């Protein structure tokens, strides 16, 4: 039985996520924030709906407690197959106005994840000679992003992260990708910018996540995989 | 009921388009090239296992023969609701060398191809207000290649197409998408010398092996799901690590 | 002392290039239209100003035409060192409206130009180690453009045709460079254009000639198989 | 009189782009690290070759350590109006053998200074109503890098500054450009042999020089409908 762990599994797009990747049967580990209030609610409801989720404590942005973490999930399930660097946050603010606090929250959370929490899992990956690493970045890692130059930045670093371990892990029957979705019904100014004339469905991009993470997708590595509704295109 | 239509569907990359796709539930029209001899051959070993086709002569160079290819499809099927850009030729030289009936062959079959099939198509979906037209590129379009002015030269521009055509339908339940696949097992790769698919060929894969058609079609089959109605305009790397960007 | 050859060399982009290689001391060559009404009237004011130009009739769209032309620049200057096919047209329509008239015209001049005039002039510069080569592309090919499924697909074209050949005159002392530039100050902006440049403004001919003579010179010899866009800010990736 | 300011401007590149910014006519001040031991050397030959560069000690990785160095060069030259942020290192490590240190250290030099070097100087760009601000990322930001996990993250991750702060900047008359090399001749000769020429189609390393010929040009007053670009010199090594 294939095992998957996705960072912010709670979230609105990580929910998804967690959802799709457990129909495909997969046993789904999530992590949560330790600032998450809600962390057994969540986890009745996904199990009156029919999905038994185990949960586990997490700061993304610190090493020691990702080691923490993924101690913990490898105990309970043995090893972690497929991972979701899917965890994030904003700190919006126009660059004249953004502190360095502003920019630090947002590179530590956003992209330091990715080593942090990759880290943990990888040397089980290479061992056993199959992985699926994907990391969500954002169209706003492409295109120009007003107001957001720690979240562009970081966004934009996760796919050079990508790029690199897919070269170094190609030969070891690990994929690892980006997936940069567009904006989420999880907005005046935004769908005018969308082509298809709606915001995406985090079921939708769950879906492409699950293809990737799939027997199907051994031949995508290193790709920025745009599900964006056209608002980007290069 | 769904219905996709692929061109060059008997080839390497085709036929393993059509079978995903049937499998996944659409009515399934191939075309032909008019001079494939083993058209009959190909319908009954995809009878013998299980997936009845139906397949229609075309040339996607011509205008006209596209037009009496579609007349037919849409007189058997009513609509088409996929269509599958694949049909394509190499006719490989360095530039130097190039002729202008090289350059043109590889102009008018892989990159006129798309207005050439795709007008005779899109109108229908339009007017249904659903879609899916996959357009198939090449790893080639995006990083160049020597001997293959012409074939890069008309890959990139597939894209080029894909990006226009996405945003003048998007607000009528179209999708358009390029999927650029890196080097795959079909009898393009077989006809290599062994020496050359060891040295040259195999070198500049970092997965390490061909990619198969049929994982392609997987990507394919994704595109044209209901679930990838928010994919538009992109171009989708499948090419085993060979092209990042 | 270098050769350049201009392609629609007299038009909006096209002059302004010239001028710029010819102030960089560069002896220049330009193609006209063959129904170009004003050619001499062109050439007179532009020796007015300064600078002597030859000029050369050419179909961009046609083997023979680009070879009937080369045969001519060749005699007068000997070689060329520096290509520059910035020829092109559109053909604006819907793709439910578009013909196939439309799309073969477009298809015809801005992309198959890139076989027609280049393979007149490879040959000297893969003989004499030594070339600049570049495609004017658009940032319509970049980003797609409604009512432009031809041009858009010919300058996304235009690329994929500077990278390959890039690859094979690298070790020949040659580069091959795609220019793009956004919207250009050439003969319901307010509404309709401006807003999509952040720099607010349209460019000037002379800005995208200029960085199209940095790329020409002896000191952009590690620039080879890029896209430089030259936008405003309209596409960005 | 145009004023540039050079992050790394004694290194390898920075050196060259600080000769072309003032053979451009700029007045030009250079940053060097702070336990950088040859400044006052490096002036004087700078000097007997016939230009005057004045020289500052920063650490890009630190914030206060950039407020500290662009108020002196701010006092000393009165504005800043090119700034070229080029101090970089690399940390290189396979993704398993890499560690928190390693990581860090490239992330902080060569991304967060964007933010830390950038802040500094961005308000008298906007009152002026001009700037040019380029970026020197990578092309190992673009293709991919073995053994650099970090650096090509925060090499691509410069980029998505840049796009940003091209669009914050644009109707201010400031551009903001990444410029991303290529290997330039500044590694045992076998990787050079075996691992970096035979990708370069050009078939040699880039000139620091050559570099610094297209940053000026960016700087310039023609350049001024470039903006949010990533300009790629790498030989080739990288197309897309
Ligand atoms: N929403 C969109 O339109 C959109 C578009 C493109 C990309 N994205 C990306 O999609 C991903 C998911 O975001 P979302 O849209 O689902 O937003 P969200 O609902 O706010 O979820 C963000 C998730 O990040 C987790 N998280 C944040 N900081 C963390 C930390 N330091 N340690 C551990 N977990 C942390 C949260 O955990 P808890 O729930 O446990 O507190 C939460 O599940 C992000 O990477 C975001 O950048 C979103
Ligand atoms: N193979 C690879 O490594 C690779 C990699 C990237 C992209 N691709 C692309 O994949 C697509 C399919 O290629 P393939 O590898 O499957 O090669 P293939 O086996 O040679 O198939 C090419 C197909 O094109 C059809 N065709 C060619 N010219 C035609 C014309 N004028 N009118 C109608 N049909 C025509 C052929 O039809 P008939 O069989 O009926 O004669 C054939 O089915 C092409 O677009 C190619 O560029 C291939
Ligand atoms: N203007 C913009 O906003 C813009 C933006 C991006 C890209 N571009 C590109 O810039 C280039 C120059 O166009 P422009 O803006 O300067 O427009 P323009 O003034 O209309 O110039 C087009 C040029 O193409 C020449 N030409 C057209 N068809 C030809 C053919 N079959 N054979 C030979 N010459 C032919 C014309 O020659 P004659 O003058 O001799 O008749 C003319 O000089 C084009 O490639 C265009 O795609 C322009
Ligand atoms: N060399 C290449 O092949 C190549 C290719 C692509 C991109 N690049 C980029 O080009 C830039 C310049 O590197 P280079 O090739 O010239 O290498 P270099 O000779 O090692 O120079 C690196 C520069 O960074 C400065 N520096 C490092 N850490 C610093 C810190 N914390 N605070 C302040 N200054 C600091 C150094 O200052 P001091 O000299 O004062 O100590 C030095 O001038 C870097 O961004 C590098 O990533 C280089």
């Amino acid at each position: 039985k294939r095992v998957a762990f996705v960072t912010g599994g709670m979230g609105g797009l990580g929910a998804a996520i967690s959802r799709r990747l457990h129909d495909a049967g997969m046993a789904v580990a999530v992590s949560h924030s330790e600032r998450n209030d809600h962390v057994s609610t969540w986890l009745m409801h996904e199990r009156d709906a029919g999905r038994d989720f185990k949960a586990y404590a997490v700061d993304v942005a610190d090493f020691e407690s990702c080691e923490r973490c993924a101690e913990k999930v490898l105990a309970d399930f043995g090893k972690v197959d497929v991972l979701i660097n899917n965890a994030g946050i904003t700190r919006d603010a126009t660059f004249m106005k953004m502190t360095k606090g502003d920019w630090d929250a947002v590179m530590r959370t956003d992209l330091d994840a990715m080593f942090n929490v990759t880290k943990q899992f990888i040397a089980g990956m290479v061992e056993r000679r199959f992985g699926r690493i994907v990391n969500i970045g954002s169209v706003n890692g492409s295109r120009g992003a007003f107001g957001q130059a720690n979240y562009a930045s970081a966004k934009a670093g996760i796919h050079g992260f990508t790029k690199t371990l897919a070269l170094e892990t190609a030969k070891r029957g690990i994929t690892v990708n980006t997936v940069s979705p567009g904006y989420l019904a999880t907005e005046a100014k935004i769908l005018p910018q969308i082509p298809v004339g709606r915001l995406g469905r985090p079921d939708e991009v769950a879906a492409l996540i699950a293809f990737l993470c799939s027997d199907d997708a051994g031949f995508v590595t290193g790709a920025d995989l745009a599900i964006n509704g056209g608002m980007h295109m290069s």
